[PDB]
RNA sequence: GCUCGUGUCGUGAGAUGUUGGGUUAAGUCCCGCAACGAGCGCAACCCUUGUUCACUGUUGCCAGCACGUUAUGGUGGGGAC
């Protein structure tokens, strides 16, 4: 959308990158000037880009759109919960683990018995009597579950895509994303890859709001394409 | 301790799980983790011993009561031990 242009990314931060040290050569193109060693986003592009994005998740939300946010830097994790939670959009936010997306029967076994312990885990602790240290072992056992697990509880099926922040410490998910060929849309600062993303986004992903931003953008269109939806059944 | 289902890595045998840090009598748990799970083992359920309550009182017991061959709770009786 507008997201009045450059200057909201400006006051942000977005233009922000890293240094020399470490960098991935794909980004010749995407250079606009060494400022102080951090390199510097163009914000120009950025613009298209997000648009970009924008245009095919609302194709995504009208062929009927199921959105995972993956996320686990701490930048993210208090920020990619509340949107996803606002939307009523899937989202996991601790320890992305191996499998999942290509773990289904175990992920969704893990599912059916998360939903039949929320109910009876409470319904046995008030109602009638238990002993220690097995009542408590099976409520740490929810709770662990409810930690590694969070809006992963409503999917009927296989997704449609999958936004990720901060792909170098969540690198498995796009290469189990890869695997079974869904979308990817993913937060890029200059030492990430093209090469294993569809709708790539370049942009700072070190601070909290320069992930918190997007993330609330792309959450607004994620609404604005689930009450489209009505009219679209 | 030994393995499996699925996933993943590798052309492949195979690997991962089951490595690592801490802990435990224990692959016992905890933390992190391309692993997520489960099974046989460990543990627990069983028997016995250590405390205590209720119930029952003979062939067991005898605190209070009455005699007993002198004598043996032998006796009537007693629920206390």
């Amino acid at each position: 959308m507008a997201v009045v242009t450059t200057r909201q990314l400006l006051e942000s931060g977005v233009h922000f990158g890293h240094q020399t040290r470490r960098w991935n050569p794909k980004m010749k193109r995407f250079i606009f000037t060494e400022r102080n060693g951090i390199y510097i986003i163009d914000l120009h592009q950025s613009l298209t880009y997000i648009d970009k994005a924008y245009a095919f998740v609302k194709e995504t939300v009208a062929k009927g759109g199921q959105i995972l946010f993956v996320g686990t830097k701490k930048q993210a994790q208090e920020s990619i919960v509340e949107q996803a939670t606002r939307v009523g959009m899937p989202y996991v936010n601790q320890r992305w683990l191996g499998g999942m997306l290509t773990n289904f029967q175990t992920i969704s076994k893990r599912i059916a018995r998360l939903k039949e312990l929320e109910a009876m885990d409470f319904d046995k602790v008030s109602g009638s009597g238990l002993t220690k240290k097995e009542l408590l072992m099976l409520s740490r056992e929810k709770d662990k579950l409810e930690k590694d697990l969070g809006g992963i509880r409503d999917m009927p099926k296989v997704p449609q895509a999958v936004w990720v922040v901060d792909t170098k410490k969540e690198h498995l998910a796009i290469d189990e994303a890869r695997k079974l060929k869904i979308p990817v849309v993913a937060i890029l600062d200059t030492n990430c890859d093209p090469d294993e993303v569809d709708y790539a986004i370049p942009g700072n992903d070190d601070a909290i709001r320069s992930v918190s931003l997007l993330t609330r953008i792309i959450a607004d269109a994620a609404a604005e394409g689930l009450m489209a939806r009505s009219a679209g059944k």
